[PDB]
């Protein structure tokens, strides 16, 4: 709330920025398209702990990719582990491109949704895993909290919400170029608890370039 002065401009500027980004992996990853394989291999081990290690295993039937872009995570992380996948993104051109990028396994993407997370209500009791990566900084603290609570009602039994995103070492940093905020661990943990979710696991991503923000993965339900 504190670093976002005008909510309408905050969302409007962010939409303008992504409409001017090429629909490629490098566009999704802000010039770091080459770290994608490290990210995916890391995300896979983090997720497989919940799909393969009991007692309360997570299902493998349906997953929701939030901020999916052209489907970078959907192609290499979700589709090989889940029978079905839904995608949601605010940038229409990215969802158009996804149908080419996904290739033959994209036939198992059942629903494409073009709208912001602040407007999206995932269907209740419908998903095993809701994957939210590098998009939470584009939401206000209130909208993130209400979206996550709406995600809680959308989970199947033993389902989890996974947030993987940039985390500041301390405090909150506004990015006035792409109109996004970077939060520290404590601020995000307050938003998660405000959504009524419990923390199951956290993990700091390793093998990333020195200059970039720290990346953490949260498993919630
Ligand atoms: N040469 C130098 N020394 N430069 C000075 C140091 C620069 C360094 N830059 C970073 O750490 C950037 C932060 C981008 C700013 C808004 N995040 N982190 C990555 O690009 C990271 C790597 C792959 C995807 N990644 C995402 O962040 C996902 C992502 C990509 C594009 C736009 C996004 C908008 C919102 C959220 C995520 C976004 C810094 N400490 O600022
Ligand atoms: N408010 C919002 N709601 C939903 N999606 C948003 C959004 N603001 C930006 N986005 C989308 O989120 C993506 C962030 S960068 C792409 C990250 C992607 N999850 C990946 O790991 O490959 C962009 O494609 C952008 O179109």
């Amino acid at each position: 709330s504190e670093v976002i002065e005008d909510e309408k401009q905050f969302y409007s500027k962010a939409k303008t920025y992504w409409k001017q980004i090429p629909p490629t992996v490098d566009g999704m990853l802000g010039g770091y398209g080459h770290i994608s394989s490290i990210d995916i291999n890391s995300s896979r081990k983090f997720l497989q702990r919940f799909l393969r290690e009991g007692p309360n295993k997570t299902g493998t039937s349906c997953a929701l990719d939030c901020g999916a872009g052209i489907g970078r995570i959907t192609k290499r992380l979700l589709l090989p582990l889940f029978r079905e996948v839904d995608m949601v993104d605010i940038t229409e051109d990215f969802l158009v491109q996804a149908k080419t990028y996904l290739g033959e396994e994209g036939k198992r993407v059942r629903n494409y949704f073009c709208c912001g997370l602040q407007d999206f209500t995932p269907e209740p009791d419908s998903y095993d895993v809701i994957w939210i990566q590098w998009v939470i900084g584009h939401l206000t603290d209130q909208h993130l909290a209400e979206f996550l609570r709406r995600c809680k009602g959308s989970l199947r039994p033993n389902g989890i919400i996974v947030i993987k995103d940039n985390m500041a070492q301390e405090g909150v940093i506004l990015d006035d170029v792409d109109s996004s905020v970077c939060r520290d661990l404590d601020v995000v943990r307050r938003i998660i608890c405000s959504a009524g979710l419990s923390l199951l696991a956290e993990e700091r991503q390793e093998n990333l370039p020195d200059e970039i923000y720290h990346v953490y993965s949260f498993a919630l339900r």
